[PDB]
């Protein structure tokens, strides 16, 4: 893959030079393509959706796999709404003149080489694609092995984009092999990426943090918890529940525990199991809730400790009775994956504290938890979540994948 | 060293819920007092000096040693320049109001636990602990085998301050044996420590990168280059080149390699000749200055290949003659680290295709290589210089050591 590699340096370096016309260009062609091209991707993911049922995959993931028109318009949609961003290479972050007569200043520069590794979802390839580059930086792709198809199509469109456009062949590629084998030696490349992505389960990021060398953006699971405060608006609340559970509940930002103070649980608690068995989400409950659950319709089974760190990804539900903000506060930095958190209150302070008190990619009041995507928090589109704390966090936008470069001008000037 | 991470964890979650008023009375105090004692710091350092020359260290590293009184309070007038700095913490990087109707902004929170590796230099630990103090975190400090009378004085002031003061006491802590072992085991603490600053020589580096799981921001060797164009005033260079070598050459910012235009090196050759034997520094010279330099009372040997990638850390200069810009862009690429470039040139079109094509941390154009400093580039106080990519770049000032975390308010929005 050496060559791979070098052949991306080379491509690097001309993006980096390059004048956002020319990007803006490519991104048109590319969007146009897309749209005239809808049959072909359209058959091919039909076809592996149709191959990946006869293994028994779940609804949800099938639904993550499935591509509809609509949908391949979306994507479309998306990157012109990229391509009408402003491109963020060159642009001045802060200046000023020192004591000395130095004038300083601070440039926007791309990242060099980026690797990304994602999970099996069609678009995921088009977004990075075109972030990287309207951004500058040549893209190492590494999807998932159902996808073949699919990732196929969509590389072949956009390398074909970027012949015509007269950019670089080794502007954008992807490695068809789904061996892992391939995954390692990537990771053990140190030399030409500059930075990985890898967005996936525990596995991949255990494996990828055991044998990096590059610098890591972890995408990492999420576990996002929703805290229902004791003065809070039933229906709203129950409302705020339902969009953040049912809607795509395979992502990644779909609620998994439910924190309920005491004091509502005599109220909050039945009219809840009322709405979940409309929508046939089972309930894991704990010791305290599981007899006020019981009367309800909505299934209720007992929970385990371990299912408090990991997703279900499906339609299910922890529910837990905490005493007061404090232990909720406790539960969510112990059990929680830093991913998104949301509190459901009326109390002007209660939502300060914990605003102030709990450390994530995103808190919420009064709002759900699926807002914690690229293209709802007025980015075009994004690349991953990051949930570590090193550069970017939350949602990796086009400034995400941009570093800066202090440029000093003067006139023979010496340091005191 | 478990104790340690478990009572840094702690401590550094009060201090990212304290105030401003606290923060700037405990750096007060801790200047006052570092004012007060200077007679015990002195003392220290002087002991150590002398025992450092016993064991015939180099005078430029005695020097980088030395502590004098001026440098005594020159530190106690950074500290107190830093207590005078804004807060970082709580600002709005941006925000605004988006389609679905929620409010979105971004706020800035300190990073968390961060540790420290660093050389023999008694100032650094002074600065490090302030900043950490600033912005909110807590602080494991690793110091040089030579700084140990001194890091034990201040740490046991700052301590005792810490202590006077109310803070938690396991806020800033330091290790005082100098075995490796427990650098390894520092180095594999990831769930405690956030984030990992080494500087040092390759060997740190290379160690830290081999066998590290926690984020790093490597400080990195410095091998700065010099480029003189065609057209230039002779005079100004040769004060700018004797500015950015003589003045404290045991620095990691100090000009190494100076490329020289073959146009202008048969006039700017033998001046630099005449100039350089006057400062005493050697000159490392090409083949194809080696002529021209010879006349020059300037000492001159043969230069070697693995000389132009190694710091001399000396009054020692490399001297190559390139063919044009393209060139020495060509040979910065290739054998720079990335941290400190400058030219001297009275072309607009050199400059500007030198300031673009240029990567490093530092572009100076007609100017010196010694502005990459904390102080000078306007922040208070810097912990490093990071060569890296990710997070900060250049001089990291108290921003470098705060992320940042998106805040979503809404009244109970849903997800369309
Ligand atoms: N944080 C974020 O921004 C974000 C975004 C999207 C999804 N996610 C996470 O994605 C997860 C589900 O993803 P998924 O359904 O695709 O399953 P997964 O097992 O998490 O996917 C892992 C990804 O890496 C590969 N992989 C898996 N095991 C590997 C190994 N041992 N060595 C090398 N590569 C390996 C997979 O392809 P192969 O199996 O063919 O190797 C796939 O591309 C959820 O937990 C969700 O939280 C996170
Ligand atoms: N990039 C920057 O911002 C920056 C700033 C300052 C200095 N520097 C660089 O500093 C260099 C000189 O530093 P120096 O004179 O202190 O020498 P050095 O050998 O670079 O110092 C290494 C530092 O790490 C420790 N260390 C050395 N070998 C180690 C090992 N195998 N395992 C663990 N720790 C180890 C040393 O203390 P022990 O030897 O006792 O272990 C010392 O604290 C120059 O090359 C300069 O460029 C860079």
């Amino acid at each position: 893959l050496e060559q791979m590699g070098i052949a991306a340096k080379q491509a690097s370096y001309k993006l980096a030079q390059l004048s956002s016309r020319e990007k803006n260009r490519v991104l048109e062609k590319i969007a146009d393509e897309l749209e005239a091209q809808s049959e072909i991707i359209l058959n091919a993911n039909a076809q592996d959706v149709a191959d990946a049922r006869a293994n028994g995959l779940s609804e949800a993931m099938l639904d993550r796999l499935a591509l509809t028109p609509a949908r391949l318009k979306g994507i479309a949609d998306d990157v012109r709404q990229v391509c009408n961003l402003a491109d963020p290479v060159g642009q001045v972050i802060d200046g000023g003149v020192l004591d000395s007569g130095l004038r300083l200043e601070r440039r926007r520069v791309p990242l060099g080489v980026i690797g990304v590794i994602y999970e099996a979802r069609p678009n995921v390839t088009v977004d990075v694609a075109s972030l990287c580059l309207k951004t500058g930086n040549a893209v190492i792709l590494r999807g998932g092995k159902e996808t073949c198809r699919t990732n196929a199509a969509t590389v072949a469109v956009i390398q074909d984009a970027l012949k015509s456009c007269g950019l670089p062949a080794g502007a954008v590629q992807a490695i068809d092999n789904p061996d892992r084998a391939l995954v390692s030696e990537m990771l053990r490349m140190d030399k030409y990426i500059d930075m990985l992505i890898p967005r996936g389960g525990a596995g991949l990021h255990k494996l990828c943090r055991e044998q990096s060398t590059i610098p890591v953006i972890t995408g990492g699971i999420g576990v996002c918890h929703i805290y229902v405060d004791e003065s809070v608006e039933i229906a709203e609340a129950l409302k705020v529940i339902v969009n953040a559970k049912t809607q795509r509940p395979s992502t990644c930002n779909t609620v998994e525990t439910l924190l309920v103070n005491k004091n509502i649980a005599d109220s909050f608690l039945p009219a809840l199991s009322k709405q979940m068995a409309e929508s046939g989400v089972t309930l894991h409950a704990d010791a305290a809730a599981l007899a006020q659950l019981q009367a309800g319709p909505a299934k209720v089974v007992a929970v385990k400790a371990e299912e408090y760190d990991d997703e279900f990804l499906s339609l299910d539900l922890n529910v837990k009775i905490v005493s007061d903000l404090d232990d909720a506060i406790a539960h969510i930095r112990e059990h929680g994956t830093q991913h998104s958190d949301a509190i459901l209150t009326r109390d002007m302070r209660n939502a300060q504290r914990f605003v102030n008190e709990v450390d994530s990619s995103a808190v919420y009041v009064n709002a759900s938890t699926r807002f914690t995507d690229g293209g709802q928090f007025g980015l075009g589109a994004e690349v991953a979540v990051s949930t570590q704390k090193l550069h970017a966090r939350g949602p990796m936008g086009l400034e995400a994948l941009t570093t800066y470069k202090w440029i000093g001008i003067g006139d023979y000037t010496i340091r005191a």
